[PDB]
């Protein structure tokens, strides 16, 4: 996605839950750091379209495999640690502004395929407890994750009853 006037790239994030209130947790490709799926919003994409493209390209799933249960309204932003800022572009990107989606997986676990890209976002995934991501994502994304998971909590725990 294109860097905006303030240095932020527009992006979407995806929290995928099951009926037991667990959420899909994925290992960043070639790292031991885990996160939710996130991807850029291209010009002429809506947030929801960009979400479904991320879902297909990095999780292998269709609209028909999920249902949308909630979404955040306005951007939430994180800034990159200055060490990880890439200076090989103009304008330089300092972080992301993100819109988030809560999806329920309704197809079988085996429909998820994280290996279809030549450069996958992830090595693979596992189910984790709902709040585990807030404490386990890389530090500079924790403020965003805490806000997202708090906003989505009302909907997920009702399913887990
Ligand atoms: N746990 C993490 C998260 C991020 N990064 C680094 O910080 C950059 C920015 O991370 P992020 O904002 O999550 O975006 P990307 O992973 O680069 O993904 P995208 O191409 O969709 O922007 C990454 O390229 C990576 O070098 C990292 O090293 N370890
Ligand atoms: N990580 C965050 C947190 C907040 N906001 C912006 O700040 C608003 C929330 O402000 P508030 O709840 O009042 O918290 P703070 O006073 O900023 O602390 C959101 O709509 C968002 O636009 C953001 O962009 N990125
Ligand atoms: N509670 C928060 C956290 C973040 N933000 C927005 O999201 C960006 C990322 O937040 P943060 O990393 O915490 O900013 P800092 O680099 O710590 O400090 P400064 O932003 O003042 O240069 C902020 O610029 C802000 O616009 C916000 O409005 N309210």
């Amino acid at each position: 996605s294109m860097i905006d006037d303030d240095g932020y790239r527009p992006n979407v994030g995806i929290v995928i839950c099951n009926r037991q209130g667990q959420v899909m947790w994925a290992r960043r490709f070639g790292q031991h750091s885990w996160q939710f799926p996130q991807g850029g919003i291209n010009p002429g994409e809506s947030a929801e379209q960009a979400m479904y493209r991320e879902l297909f390209e990095e999780v292998g799933l269709s609209r028909k495999d999920v249902r949308i249960l909630a979404s955040t309204r306005n951007w939430l932003r994180y800034k990159l640690p200055k060490r990880l800022v890439r200076w090989d572009t103009k304008p330089v990107c300092i972080g992301q502004k993100q819109k988030w989606f809560l999806l329920q997986l309704v197809s079988g676990d085996a429909e998820i395929n994280m290996q279809t890209s030549s450069t996958p976002e992830f090595d693979g995934w596992r189910w984790v407890s709902y709040w585990y991501p807030v404490r386990q994502v890389v530090s500079f994304k924790r403020d965003v994750y805490r806000r997202v998971m708090k906003e989505f909590a009302s909907v997920v725990m009702s399913l887990a009853a």
